[PDB]
């Protein structure tokens, strides 16, 4: 069957973990494409086999789990090696993003995107949720929950698509900048939407 997709995304501290519970708790599948990024190289995935070819056995430690921190510690020290992971690993998560996808039974999935809008992800969704809000709150937030400075998360900022680059391509919009109780009702407002049009997609004669 075909599923209804709904893709959430937002910058750094904005709120899409926030955000992404509030619908998991009226009942809807999450798939997290930074959760996939992890489940494509858990041990005995196919893409194991590949990076202790091209990087060296010792890669994948004797219990085949791969060696993260060594991974990451050589690839940092060879720029171009992130770009032949990111090629190897890209279609396998394509892969794994749709197996999840089609294994959910919720109405709906919320596709959880933190790169939605660099990536050109929302090209596979038929719904675009962008949770805004200010700069300031970006920047206050992410300090307080990664414990860093304002300076390293305002260099995390300018790496980002911009906010208004994140607005340009949002069907819909919740503001996260005030009460993280207001959350709950605009996500159900939301949510019964989403319903909506997820029940009448597959046969929606005209658009819109
Ligand atoms: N309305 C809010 N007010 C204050 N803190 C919030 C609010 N909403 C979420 N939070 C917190 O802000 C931080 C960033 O939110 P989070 O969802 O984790 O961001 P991200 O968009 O990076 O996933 C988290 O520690 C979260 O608990």
């Amino acid at each position: 069957s075909l599923r209804y997709i709904v893709a959430l995304t937002g910058g750094i501290g904005s709120g899409k973990s926030t955000v992404a519970n509030a619908f998991a708790d009226l009942g809807i599948n999450v798939i997290d494409a930074d959760i996939i990024a992890r489940q494509v190289v858990e041990p005995g995935a196919p893409a194991l086999h590949a990076i202790a070819d091209h990087f060296g056995a010792n890669m994948i430690a004797a219990d085949g789990t791969l060696q993260r921190r060594a991974l990451r510690e050589r690839i940092f020290a060879n720029p171009e090696e992130k770009n032949w992971l990111n090629a190897l690993l890209h279609p396998l998560i394509q892969q794994e993003t749709q197996h999840q996808i089609q294994q959910a039974t919720s109405p709906y999935v919320l596709w959880v995107v933190p790169l939605l809008v660099e990536n050109s992800l929302y090209k596979k969704a038929n719904r675009v949720l962008v949770v805004d809000v200010s700069p300031e709150t970006q920047l206050k937030r992410t300090m307080q929950r990664d414990d860093v400075t304002r300076e390293h998360v305002e260099q995390i900022l300018a790496a980002q698509a911009t906010r208004e680059a994140r607005l340009a391509v949002a069907d819909d919009v919740i503001d996260n900048n005030g009460a993280p109780d207001a959350i709950a009702s605009d996500v159900a407002r939301l949510h019964a939407h989403y319903l909506q049009l997820a029940s009448q997609f597959v046969s929606q004669e005209k658009p819109e």
